[PDB]
């Protein structure tokens, strides 16, 4: 599954585009919407948000 919706959690590591179809916002709010749509120009850098992923991990729910 490639449901990396986690990523739009991006609590703070911008990397433009946010993730897909998630609701949740990049900074400012909390959105959902198909934001898979991420460029294949900048995705590389989005990938590192993937590493956020971990960061996230650091949470204690």
């Amino acid at each position: 599954g490639s449901h990396m919706y986690d990523n739009l959690y991006l609590h703070g590591i911008e990397d433009s585009e946010a993730g897909s179809a998630d609701s949740y916002t990049s900074r400012p709010s909390d959105s959902d919407v198909s934001l898979e749509e991420d460029r294949e120009a900048i995705r590389q850098e989005r990938e590192q948000q993937a590493a956020i992923q971990l960061e996230r991990a650091k949470s204690k729910p």
